[PDB]
């Protein structure tokens, strides 16, 4: 039927169909287009208070509760898909990870090196693509895949 991982859904305000990425937890209104050894992905990375290490150069010590990384993360994204910031722009400024400094930029990587969601999540989307929020034991990302 659909490309890897999506499925047809009903929104609950409007009525009509929408297409869900259960992989990437991406959502769109349009049917999605149309695996390669690599690929290259840019993240944004909110940690929260049961991260692996709820440590960041943002925050010596970050105390947020995983309810509230979910909700910056639930706004960055809003401000990405209506272009009032760009990914990078977020990224750079708001990322806990130390490659905010590349505007989130991790370069290329393959299966067997990134922690499994965010792996499954950066190879089941297209060039291009963006992720919804991808649950991880560092916290939440938001994942651009770049190449
Ligand atoms: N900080 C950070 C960078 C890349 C990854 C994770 C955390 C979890 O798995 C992939």
């Amino acid at each position: 039927k659909l490309p890897p991982g999506w499925e047809k859904a009903m929104s609950r305000s409007s009525g009509r169909v929408y297409y869900f990425n259960h992989i990437t937890n991406a959502s769109q209104w349009e049917r999605p287009s149309g695996e390669p050894a690599r690929v290259r992905c840019s993240h944004l990375l909110v940690k929260h208070s049961q991260s692996r290490r709820p440590s960041s150069w943002r925050q010596e010590k970050i105390t947020r509760t995983k309810e509230e990384a979910l909700e910056l993360i639930n706004g960055y994204i809003q401000k990405i898909k209506s272009g009032e910031e760009d990914f990078e722009s977020l990224a750079s400024q708001f990322s806990d990870c130390s490659s905010a400094k590349a505007r989130g930029d991790l370069g290329a990587f393959s299966r067997g090196q990134m922690q499994k969601p965010f792996e499954d999540a950066s190879f089941a989307l297209r060039t291009g693509e963006m992720s919804g929020p991808v649950f991880t034991d560092s916290g939440i990302h938001i994942i651009l895949r770049t190449e």
